């Protein structure tokens, strides 16, 4: 169970907030969710996943998860956020 | 190694106990077991698992795991419960 | 990356030691190695693994890993033991 | 998500540094990155991965990841190093 997704963040403090003014990519490994801060971090995750599994890592776009349907809230309850402060 | 299962919980205190008067869903990721407190948490777990693996996450119902066959006790010994008080 | 294996244990102290006088099953999940101390703990691991993966969990018996070929030493360096004390 | 990769290390202090004079293998399990200091640790990882997955574990050699393309920096941000001190 792995995925990449985007969720809101405060652009000035880097704190996760439900109504953040910016968006960040996050990486879930089935254990925790961690912020992905640089596109090359995203690329290395995508590459390793593909080498292990022969297909692309699941990605949830903001067409699927957003402030009107904040499914990341549910995911982050079962795989808690690490390395960053939330709300 | 992922699964969802049900196990007993005290409906008033939220504490896991062997003779809980209610049941809660739990999620195991092969490292720990964690409580699933809302159906949308269960749905997001099921969706991510299916996107990764192309089939439904294993789910053990109370027909298979219950107080007369408390297999959750064995699973929670090898994948300890986190984030919730227990027995 | 999951497996079950056997490795020596001191039967009088419960400590993992290279020259233990008894043997215990252990469970590795790619993150840590944890002692398995009841047959039904082994069975629940085997069942969940099979439900996820469609084949049996890898198992290393004492024919493969033993005091004359202590490969468990190498595994436990990369996936450290948890929940039990070791030499 | 598992892989083996190589990255620089200080050959006298054992500390991970960007300009280490030697190289070490590391093991990533999608949660953390850990040093693989002996070839037999590499062998046991390779053997377990193959038994689970029926193919070889992804390996990033110095052909791909090196001081002029330090992709290990990106991986170690998303799966932090454990068990060793780093620059």
């Amino acid at each position: 169970m792995y995925c990449l997704y985007e969720r809101p963040i405060n652009s000035k403090t880097g704190v996760l907030e439900w109504n953040g003014d910016a968006w960040t990519v996050m990486f879930c490994n089935g254990v925790n969710c961690r912020r992905v801060s640089h596109p090359d971090e995203m690329k290395v995750i995508e590459d390793i996943y593909r080498k292990n599994n022969g297909k692309d890592i699941p990605f949830y776009s903001q067409k699927e998860w957003n402030k009107n349907a904040p499914w990341y809230n549910r995911l982050e309850t079962v795989c808690p956020v690490v390395g960053i402060t939330k709300k």
